[PDB]
């Protein structure tokens, strides 16, 4: 049954067909085990070690490099020579390449936990039913209750299904559903049914929901709903068929590689083009089999300079060292890639109390009635200061000091916030400061009856501890509490029955203290005290009372305003029925208003100018608040959401206003509308949906598993330090200090990190495409290899990787913030900037070929070698007569590879400068504006003679030291690629900045 809650005890009972005595039979167990399952949530899908190593390989990048590792392997197979030291090293560096890839993606999943597995901490292993077969209750295992099944529930135990309750056998019965929401306080249950079909589990108070625990008490019930069918796993079922979008550098990222895999076969076939020309050279003479090794060895060297391997350690390092600065703030991320999302955050949709203010309760303002006489009447406001929860503030009367004992109407105004109240004070020996015990609402009111004081009690006298709950004590001496009847939101209000002291043979001087919402309450008022006299509730004095309640509400003061009243001559004790809370707002009828208190929940000392941030980087923010609608469009108001005096009605609207849309104007008031109040649990996760109809980036608060499929379906869910452990599972980052402007701090180091990504990534990506351009030449000309597969890893993975990891050090600009949410659908690369590293690309595959081919012949180490037969090197073996002169081995030389790969290492190490800036000159932005930057161009440097240096390193890399003069030309040839860029750049500062 999905709505026991509207249902009797009996009618529950009557479609299962159990007796609650004995319980359901072992044919019905049986039954109902089959029909409805085990009570549980599905097992997660438990990937295999075998396939998690699968999936490392699917990437088409990887498989790139794979299907290069192959080639590399066979070609080092099937080779003539004894020199084997240098031949599988260059197939075994790829595989090891791979192999660590794969070894990074089975160790993240390894440690990665999703929140739907989170949900299974609240499912108890055990759970005690009562069944036909035995006469004593019997604990088996949660999984094996079924819908139909007499449960019993006591202190402590965690609820196992979702239960109807039957019977409570305690006196009361109080149950933690704090995993659901975030209020911890517990909540009293009743038996009686719940008229609405379509309430909401707030208001299903005969209800015990799977996972909560009970606080207090014993009941027995029946069980209505297990497994998905529960609230929780409702819930459950929502996260496993929400599907989270990847990030937008990741759709990048996945397109970079589509392309470049097209990229990478085009060349091939260009390669291909290019030599038709052999099908014009004669069957008989030279070497197919050499032949196609080159056009093999030039393919693998081709992959190898397409693929940036060291871009996604580079990223993910930078990422890394992001999240421990932003943890610094207070901002706990938890997803890497989830860091550029936040950057580019639009929408932020943050609740009010305890993020956007400080949950900080204080009685700031009160009033009583004064005087009615007639048509005129007069009222008595006063104000109380001090903010925290210490009893140490004075009342004032237009801001002058006040007793409040001599005043009658205080004194029953006092008397209602002690007695009406179920929280105390507490001062906290080891802090040193006054704690709250109970509500925060409730603590206000036990703070301010400390400081009114209507008695006069001696309170200096006495310590620290004693003097937090001194004149509350004070006036519980005076009433005995007899019973409370609880809140419930239908009549919004809570009373307690109250007798006198000195009354231990008499029935008659009962009094009922009631608090609540001032609406409902004042309704409910036809009488008022006027000190300690009472006259009748007129429309004018009733007008008066409530005008001054709109004004602290919907003024600047944005109060939370309660009504106080006493029901001068309550029921008899004996026909009340204490257990039917239906029955709970007519016995608190015929009401004596006796005043009003006004307390305030401040905002955070930083969210007025983060608020203001967020509208310079066109940010916009959304309240979520369980205040009124008018209350709610004041506090807006108050941190500046909204205009002080701009139109705000199609802007603000209640969880009922919203429902009564339909769907095509509520996806047009989302993405106009600043201020949620009285939301539905469902509109959270329906709000996000509608922003992201419009594209917009969400992020998105929470702290319950009620919200938990929001927080899951936002781009950036964001959970509280403070809030749940599912809730922060389902969450991309956790404010450590529950502080919203530890969001707008993470969203701006978001943006300056994906700026600085922007440019390692460029920087990695330009090289690159040098290097292919120098592949391409190499091939198309018939040149020998300038580059091979194992220096340009050398390059891709150390030379260029420590570069690319200090740019990511880049300082921010100084306008972050004063600039709009950057597109997802941004480039990276695009318009001038492609013809930059287009030109960049080409100036690099031609510099670093013609470095080698330089050493071929305009070397005085080289030979005098011409470029009609450097092109034609394979036939010098053959056709000795034509190229006569020196060995054929001398094509093979190291040295021309070492110029050829200083050439690209010197080149990297300018265009690494060249990427401090997209547009500035280096003349503008100097290179020691990152320090960092410039140390790891020494290492990188430090790095490349280590390996022309120290012996067993030159042989691998097939190197050779350079002679003075040499790396003189390599400077030659590499420096200027500064001023082609300064160039580019010159021209897109003064002919495209429109
Ligand atoms: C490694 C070497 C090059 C070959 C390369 O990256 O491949 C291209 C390709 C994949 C794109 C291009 C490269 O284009 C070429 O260089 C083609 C010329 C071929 C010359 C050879 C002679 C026959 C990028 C690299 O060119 C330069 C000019 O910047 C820019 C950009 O890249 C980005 O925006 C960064 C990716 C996150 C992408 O156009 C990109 O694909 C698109 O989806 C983007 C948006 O990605
Ligand atoms: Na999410």
């Amino acid at each position: 049954m999905e709505a026991a809650h509207s249902k009797s005890t009996e009618e529950c009972l009557a479609y299962f067909g159990v007796s609650e005595t004995t319980g359901l039979t072992p044919d019905q167990v049986k039954r109902h085990l089959e029909k409805y399952g085990h009570n549980e949530l599905p097992a997660e899908e438990g990937k295999s070690l075998w396939e998690l190593v699968i999936e490392q390989f699917e990437d088409l990048l990887v498989r790139i490099l794979l299907l290069a590792a192959c080639i590399s392997f066979v070609l080092a197979w099937f080779e003539e020579g004894e020199e084997t030291i240098t031949a599988f090293v260059e197939p075994f560096v790829i595989l090891l390449i791979l192999i660590a890839n794969a070894i990074v993606g089975v160790w993240q999943e390894r440690n990665a936990e999703n929140a739907i597995e989170a949900l299974k901490e609240y499912e108890p292993e055990m759970g005690k039913v009562y069944r036909a077969d035995r006469k004593s209750v019997q604990r088996i295992k949660a999984r094996d209750i079924v819908p139909g099944d007499i449960v019993e529930v006591a202190v402590g135990d965690k609820v196992p299904a979702d239960i109807r309750i039957l019977s409570i056998k305690s006196t009361t019965l109080r149950v933690d559903q704090s995993i659901l929401t975030g209020e911890s306080v517990s909540v009293i249950k009743h038996t009686e049914p719940v008229p609405d079909p379509r309430a909401v589990n707030q208001d299903k108070k005969n209800m015990l929901f799977s996972g909560t625990n009970i606080a207090a008490g014993k009941a027995l019930g029946i069980v209505a709903t297990t497994g998905v069918s529960t609230e929780i796993g409702k819930i459950r079922d929502q996260m496993a068929a929400t599907e989270q979008d990847k990030t937008p550098l990741q759709q990048k990222l996945d397109e970079f590689g589509e392309q470049l895999s097209k990229v990478i076969s085009l060349i091939c076939v260009a390669v291909w083009l290019i030599n038709i020309g052999h099908f014009n050279d004669p069957v008989h003479g030279g070497s197919w089999i050499r032949g196609a090794i080159y056009y093999f060895k030039i393919a693998v060297a081709l992959a190898v300079a397409a693929i940036p391997e060291g871009l996604p350690a580079v990223i993910t390092t930078c990422l890394a060292l992001g999240t421990r600065r932003m943890a610094k703030k207070n901002a706990i991320v938890r997803s890497l890639p989830s860091v550029e999302t936040l950057g580019c955050t639009s929408v932020i949709c943050s609740d009010k109390t305890g993020t956007l203010t400080t949950n900080q309760m204080s009685v700031c303002k009160m009033f009583i009635i004064d005087k009615v006489d007639g048509d005129f009447c007069s009222l008595n406001e006063f104000s109380i200061t001090g903010s925290t929860y210490a009893p140490e503030g004075e009342v004032l009367k237009n801001d002058k000091p006040i007793r409040s004992g001599q005043f009658d109407g205080l004194v029953e105004l006092a008397t209602i916030c002690a007695l009406c109240n179920d929280s105390s004070l507490d001062f906290n020996e080891t802090k040193g400061v006054y704690e709250k015990v109970g509500e925060a609402t409730e603590t206000a009111l036990t703070t301010l009856v400390e400081k009114m004081n209507v008695f006069n009690t001696e309170v200096r006298n006495l310590s620290k501890v004693e003097r937090a709950n001194a004149c509350n004590s004070v006036i519980r001496q005076l009433m005995k509490k007899e019973f409370t009847l609880e809140f419930s939101r239908d009549r919004k209000s809570m009373s307690v029955y109250c007798s006198p002291a000195k009354s231990s043979r008499a029935a008659v001087g009962n009094k009922m203290f009631v608090k609540g919402a001032p609406e409902g309450v004042i309704d409910r008022c036809n009488y008022v005290r006027v000190g300690t006299t009472r006259v009748p509730m007129t429309g004018p004095v009733k007008e008066k009372i409530l005008s001054v309640i709109k004004e602290w509400g919907t003024g600047r003061d944005t109060l939370r305003c309660l009504a106080l009243a006493t029901r001068d001559t309550p029921p008899k004790r004996e026909e009340m029925v204490l257990d039917d809370s239906s029955r709970f707002m007519e016995y608190e009828t015929d009401l004596t208003f006796v005043g009003v208190v006004g307390m305030l929940d401040p905002p955070r000392k930083e969210v007025m100018g983060s608020i203001q941030l967020c509208r310079d980087a066109g940010i916009r923010v959304i309240m979520i608040t369980g205040d009124n609608k008018g209350t709610a469009i004041a506090i807006c108001r108050r941190i500046g959401i909204f205009g002080e005096n701009e139109e705000v009605a199609d802007r603000a609207y209640t969880g009922r206003e919203f429902d009564d849309l339909p769907l095509a104007e509520q996806r047009e008031a989302c993405r106009r509308a600043c201020c949620f109040a009285r939301v539905e649990p469902s509109h959270k996760s329906k709000i996000v949906e509608y922003l992201q109809s419009y594209d917009e980036i969400t992020a998105m608060t929470g702290d319950g598993v009620n919200d938990a499929p929001a927080l899951k379906k936002a781009e950036i869910g964001i959970a509280m330090g403070s809030g749940t452990a599912v809730a922060k599972t389902a969450s991309e980052m956790v404010l450590a200090d529950d502080n919203f402007s530890t969001i707008v701090a993470a969203v701006e180091e978001g943006r300056a990190i994906y700026n600085n990504m922007k440019q390692f990534i460029r920087y990695l990506i330009s090289s690159n495409v040098g290097e292919v351009v120098c592949i391409f030449l190499t091939a198309a000309l018939g040149l020998p290899e300038a580059l091979i597969p194992v220096q340009l890893l050398w390059v891709n993975l150390v030379t260029d990787g420590l570069p690319a990891t200090a740019l990511g050090f880049n300082p921010p600009d100084l306008d972050i913030m004063d600039r709009p949410p950057r597109s997802p659908k941004e480039p990276l690369i695009s318009g001038w900037l492609f013809f930059r590293y287009m030109a960049i690309g080409g100036y690099v595959g031609a510099a670093t070929v013609g470095a080698a081919a330089w050493w071929f012949m305009y070397a005085e180490d080289g030979p005098g070698v011409t470029y009609h037969q450097l092109t034609h090197f394979m036939q010098c073996t053959e056709d000795h007569p034509h190229f006569e002169g020196l060995d054929c081995e001398i094509f093979e030389a190291p040295e021309p590879m070492t110029m050829a790969l200083s050439v690209l290492v010197t080149i990297e190490m300018c265009n690494a400068l060249n990427s401090l800036s997209e547009n500035q000159s280096l003349m503008r932005m100097p290179p020691w504006v990152n320090i960092w930057l410039l140390g790891s161009i020494c290492l990188s440097m430090s790095l490349h003679f280590l390996i022309l240096y120290v012996d067993p390193l030159p042989m691998i890399f097939k190197l050779k030291a350079l002679d003075l003069t040499q790396w003189l030309m390599v400077l030659k040839i590499s420096l200027p690629v500064i001023g082609l860029d300064e160039i580019l750049k010159f021209i897109a500062r003064n002919y495209l900045e429109g």
